[PDB]
């Protein structure tokens, strides 16, 4: 009965049914977006409705639509013409990442480009990338992919191995139109392969690894119901999936003694952009938002056993839409495990005679997908103490270029000719808040060093600074890992037994933050990764920290407009937005697949309980 | 055959007769510290010849000697008295742990201040607390250790709960005196229990934990040999153990194709302070040098299976002397195991249809230690990937003192009365580079941003800059999160396939250094701590970044005396020294024990590989 159950096949199929029903779902319409809506706030107390927003698209150049619909009614609650220009044009859709190619493949400025490397059309492959809003003012409200080329030189092979470089398109995937080919001039097209399951390149493979064997005789401790609601190890969470952020976890509580402590109440990477940092035309406009652009929940891994993840695994193969409105299931997407991770606590006490150990675990919520060249990991760990943490793991193949003879500032080397851009991978996580309940506030702790003197005579005194953060203006924060900066959510209306309200603190990883001059398009666009922190009030509108429609879309909406409204968040109902990420400068050792490499950040208790919450864990 | 394995119970016994031979160990003489020294450089062209140093104290007070053996040959090579008052007190005796509660009991001033409070001295416990150097000219030249007193209810109590705050006293440990008692008025005794294994405070066990069972059907995938060599999956080195230091790595290399290459020579913590921050006359002194002063190797724990080390272990049991020269045996005293570590690298490639996952794995080298109430592990890990990694783990029961009514800005409340001083646990990680062999050199790698302009046109691009360090003088580095700071120690000699330098990246977490005003007895006993990362010049006496003997013993050794020489680092045998650790202000839920919290450092090949090095790592 939950209204967090993920979306069933028959919900999905019933939206597309009322659209249709209502005129909004002809032939030439496609679903761009399509995802369950969150329940209102206080709507508990009232029956269900379960309302779903579509974004839909128009193959034939008319204008999209953003509708809202309830499936529990059988209605359109709303539904409004987009002007793209203004507000954001629709996330790419599936289907156009065959059209850039496709199109360019007939083109004679294409053609005479691949010509002159001697490159057969029938071996390039190319990438449809994400335009961002750069100087091209006949691409404002047209819906445009860029093209960069690979060489693919039989069905197997790894095309990025052999970038072309000096070459880049530019498409209309509507009107079906290549609007601009730029070539700069030949590159050498790097010649080694980068086939990593090809023997000549791996070797003989190692025969080294004996077997490691998880399991549990007795099952799993966590128990499921309601297709989504987890309890595990006084933890309470349901785990949701949208398609374009990917697994969100809702009502994260935990049951100290009898009663359910609300701690989070909606967690999720809200956005992720990838920017790169070469500043050739040919990739100078790169920046791929992988959450608001590509929809990365969509391309969520269908996970083997034993293989992805190993262990007693329970999986949710949740539902998408496809373009059509039709349910898809990804089958086995969503990882559900325990694991054991090391010692808990321990003490041995010479004066009471006590030897003590006990072991920790976590509870393991994961998804895996792919865009492009790219693979990235996304896991959320629930710990016996009340540590949440998320980590992200990224992999894949590593985005190539030319290497430039004589060196580049800007391009590292991979192999012979071949280069790898540098560039970031910045996420950011949005955590509605509620501690103890909705009523929160944030406080940036530093570190404060202290002067040897009167009342610090021998120069050993050092102490804290707590900073609450009163309105959105003054809630726009930065790292400081000299000074031990971390951020406290506390609950002032709640205290523990010793008075102090009760709290969790956020422990960034202090990654530097987006690179890229405070004037380019990229920052302003993607705002939000300048800075570590955000806090905002709460409102059901303001769901991603780059708006509701990225794809060529300008400044404008996103976190820095939230927070101009300058709202009390001392004490209400508030949202922490954090910014973290990795700063990739490829090395030799992520070619050709890339070694998992990881970023994330994690939340503990800070007075929050009365006393060690796993003073209760059973020896052995 | 190995001349890096480890001390056999035989080794020590003979240490003992030469040394009784040669009439160093009569019936008033007590081993301090007995460790074998490792071999010279370029001595493996030589026969062996094992040597043992000895730091031998005397119990009638007579000066003591510093020592060296071969054992080998059965003689002494070096026998040197000490003057203490100069270069330092030999580390603290286990035997003199028990002394300072002795005295105390029969003192007239310790028994009126337990009076006034109404404590029964057969139930005070006293810590035995090293005195570090402050303002009391009588202690130069004397053994003296601090107590601090805790009541203990019955045999089996937690006495950290019950803290006696207002009063410290000191004691020569040798003339078995009582040198001072300070008395600065009565705090009421915390009277509130914490003794985590009473089912009153427990409450009812848990029974919701299924079991995790991890096996091994075919035994581990690493061998041993010679004792403490360890091959596994390409890496290669030897597990030495010493007392000061814990477990030491020697040796680490990684089999590349044909050839073994070198990577780090020796790898250990060579120190690690615990600073007080909490200006109280009780406490200010309060600086424990786990290493230097206690030698955390010495009450390493013996480690019980599928409890402390989960899974299949292999373990070494390391042999020590106990405080008359004979062989104890520390049974069980370090784990070693493989285990599963999650998604080494994944590609699911649309183009060439190709979908590929491996999975990670890492070794695992550990000990856990406990001195007082602290205990710790170290936790080394090394990766398929190549990557080598350091985690200490913190638990224990924090260190209590009262809670002052009207609150505190240098202690935490813990329960009613009770506080927690606030502290910091800092390391000093000893890392004997050898990046392809001996000739290597550091350089500092930050990121680089940036203007919009010419070259830069749309504000976009990025990149880093590499500063060597060249002399001694300019190798002593602060961290810089904000613009991604890290080291990369390579070998100018030893060039990859693209042609550059071989290396291996630093990455620190950024913690917070040192806290203590920098005129402090601690800055200056501690001045490695103050900073993040230091180079010398390898030299063989120049072991510890405090010097050989810490306890009582002021600045004027250690690192800052090593780089005074101003030695050339560029293309030598070099030294990096890692400082790194966690500034805690306990909290609520760290009480009555804590639960673990985790520190450390990384290394990750930089262009030390031609490609990645897990190409030829299977599926499944
Ligand atoms: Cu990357
Ligand atoms: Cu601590
Ligand atoms: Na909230
Ligand atoms: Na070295």
């Amino acid at each position: 009965a939950s209204p967090f159950r993920l979306a069933s096949a028959g919900e999905i199929s019933e939206v597309q049914g009322i659209l249709r029903t209502a005129g909004l779902l002809g032939p030439e319409k496609r679903i761009a977006y399509l995802g369950v809506l969150d329940p209102a706030r206080g709507a508990g107390s009232e029956a269900e409705d379960r309302r779903f927003r579509v974004f839909i698209h128009d193959v034939s150049g008319a204008r999209p639509q953003e509708v809202t619909v309830s499936v529990t009614n059988g209605t359109v609650i709303s539904a409004v013409e987009l002007d793209t220009a203004a507000t954001g044009e629709l996330p790419v859709l599936e289907e156009e990442f065959e059209v850039v190619e496709q199109l360019l493949a007939t083109d004679e400025r294409w053609l005479k480009a691949l010509a002159a490397r001697n490159l057969d059309v029938s071996k390039v492959r190319v990438a449809p990338l994400s335009a961002g809003v750069f100087e091209y003012a006949e691409e404002r409200g047209r819906r445009i992919l860029r093209g960069l080329a690979f060489v693919q030189d039989f069905p197997e092979d790894s095309a990025w191995a052999h970038p072309v470089d000096g070459l880049v398109a530019y498409v209309d995937v509507v009107s079906k139109e290549v609007t601009r080919v730029i070539d700069t001039g030949v590159f050498p097209v790097p010649a080694e392969h980068g086939n990593y399951t090809d023997p000549e390149l791996t070797g003989p493979l190692r025969t080294t690894q004996k077997p490691i064997s998880i399991t549990q005789p007795e099952g799993p401790s966590f128990t499921v119901t309601g297709g989504n609601h987890i309890e595990w190890e006084k933890w309470s969470l349901d785990v949701g999936f949208d398609v374009r952020e990917g697994v969100v976890l809702h009502n994260i509580a935990f049951r100290d003694g009898d009663r359910l402590r609300p701690i989070i109440n909606r967690a999720s990477i809200a956005e992720m952009v990838v920017p790169y940092g070469d500043p050739s035309p040919i990739r100078s406009w790169q920046n791929y938002f992988d959450t608001g652009e590509y929809l990365v929940g969509q391309y969520a891994n269908s996970l083997e056993l034993g293989c992805d993840c190993l262990g007693d695994i329970t999986y949710l193969s949740p539902v998408i839409s496809d373009a059509f409105g039709n349910p898809r299931e990804i089958r086995n997407g969503i990882c559900m495990h325990e694991e054991d991770w090391g010692i808990l606590a321990k003490h041995s006490d010479l004066w009471s005679g006590i030897n003590y150990t006990r072991r920790n675990r976590r509870m393991v919520i994961s998804f895996f997908t792919t865009i492009g060249n790219y693979d990235y990991g996304f896991y959320w760990y629930l710990y016996l103490d009340g540590t949440i943490e998320f980590e992200a793991k990224a992999t894949g193949v590593v985005f190539t270029s030319a290497f430039p003879e004589g060196g580049s500032d800007n391009i590292s080397q991979l192999a012979p000719g071949l280069g790898a851009p540098f560039h970031q991978h910045i996420f950011s996580a949005r955590l509605d808040m509620a501690i103890d309940g909705f009523t929160n506030r944030v406080e940036e702790e530093d570190v404060v060093r202290q002067t040897m003197g009167p009342g610090n005579e021998r120069g050993n005194a050092f102490s804290r600074k707590r900073t609450v953060l009163t309105r959105e203006s003054e809630a726009v924060r930065e790292a400081d890992a000299r000074t031990g900066r971390t951020w406290i959510i506390s609950n002032p209306e709640s205290k523990n037994r010793l008075n102090e309200p009760v709290g969790y603190k956020l422990h960034a990883h202090n990654q530097p933050t987006l690179l890229a001059d405070p004037g380019s398009s990229i920052a302003r666009r993607a705002a939000f990764a300048t800075k570590d922190l955000w806090v905002t009030r709460y409102a059901d509108d303001e769901r991603y920290p780059t708006g509701d429609f990225v794809n060529q879309h300008s400044g404008g909406a996103g976190l820095p407009s939230y927070i101009a409204q300058d709202r009390d968040i001392d004490g209400q109902d508030i949202v922490v937005w954090h910014t973290f990420g990795l700063t990739h400068f490829p090395r030799v050792e992520d070619w050709p697949i890339m070694p998992v490499d990881t970023v994330g950040f994690k939340l503990r208790p800070e007075g929050f309980f009365d006393r060690s919450p796993v003073l209760d864990v059973p020896a052995n």
